[PDB]
């Protein structure tokens, strides 16, 4: 009750710091329902889902990582935060209206060795809201699996989230065949994630667009893939 009044005060004030703190606590405790309810309440106060993703979920998860690294959190608490985040976004995603099917398919995944996939999930939701069909190969996906999927389904778009790249040599070797396949089937490549801050990683992953976040990604989709 006292916590509710504080939370509504924060929602009326659009106080992102307060909202992040409340969400952080629910996430690291693994309290899915508190996370679900908080995110829905925040949405119904007039905050779009993308804004919640960019200015609540992302900052919180970044901070969690920093605290884990210093040993203030254990690794499983990051996992808890992931579960709560997945649950909270899915809840909202299942209940909110989507643009009608636009006749397009997006192939999504993360590279081999990377198990980070929340960003990918956020992106895939955004695509579906925009009317895309999405096929996820999930995290830790070899480029030949991407290539197979392209050969079978001929997607218009390939999205890659990369947080860590463990094997620079392997990806350097594999990328040629993958890229040639993409181009043969007329797909575009969009990349995003922390790993692409490394100039060498970015150079390997030949792309049509590199996204900073969901907002500019959406701007790309709207320019390059107009709504029918
Ligand atoms: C949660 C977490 C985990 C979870 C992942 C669970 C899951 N996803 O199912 C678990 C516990 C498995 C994990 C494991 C590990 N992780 Co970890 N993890 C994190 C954390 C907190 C991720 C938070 C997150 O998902 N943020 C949400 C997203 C949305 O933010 P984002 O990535 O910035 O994405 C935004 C943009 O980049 C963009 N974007 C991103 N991708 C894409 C793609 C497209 C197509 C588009 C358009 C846009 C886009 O849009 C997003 C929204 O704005 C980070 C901390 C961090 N991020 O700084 C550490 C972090 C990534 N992990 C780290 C490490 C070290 C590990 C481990 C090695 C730890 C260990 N010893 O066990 C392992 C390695 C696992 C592996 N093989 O990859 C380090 C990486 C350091 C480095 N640079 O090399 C980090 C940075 C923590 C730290 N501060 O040290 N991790």
């Amino acid at each position: 009750a006292a916590v509710t009044a504080s939370l509504d005060q924060a929602l009326v004030a659009r106080d992102w710091a307060a909202l992040q703190a409340r969400y952080y606590e629910a996430a690291v405790a693994g309290d899915e329902l508190a996370g679900v309810a908080l995110l829905e309440r925040a949405y119904r106060s007039g905050i779009p889902v993308v804004a919640l993703k960019e200015h609540v979920l992302t900052p919180v998860l970044h901070l969690i990582g920093e605290r884990w690294r210093r040993g203030e959190l254990n690794i499983w608490e990051e996992h808890l935060a992931s579960q709560v985040t997945l649950a909270a976004t899915e809840h909202l995603h299942r209940q909110l209206p989507r643009a009608p099917f636009n006749g397009r398919l997006a192939l999504c995944g993360c590279p081999e060795g990377d198990l980070h996939e929340i960003a990918l999930h956020l992106v895939m939701e955004v695509l579906e809201v925009e009317g895309w069909r999405v096929l996820s190969l999930g995290p830790n996906t070899p480029l030949f699996s991407f290539a197979d999927a392209v050969r079978r389904f001929s997607p218009q778009l390939v999205c890659i989230s990369a947080t860590i790249v463990h094997d620079l040599e392997r990806l350097r070797r594999d990328y040629g065949d993958f890229y040639h396949t993409v181009r043969q089937h007329g797909a575009r490549i969009v990349i995003g994630g922390a790993a692409f801050a490394d100039p060498q990683v970015r150079e390997i992953f030949i792309h049509d667009y590199q996204a900073a976040g969901l907002t500019d990604f959406l701007d790309y989709l709207r320019r390059e893939f107009p709504t029918p």
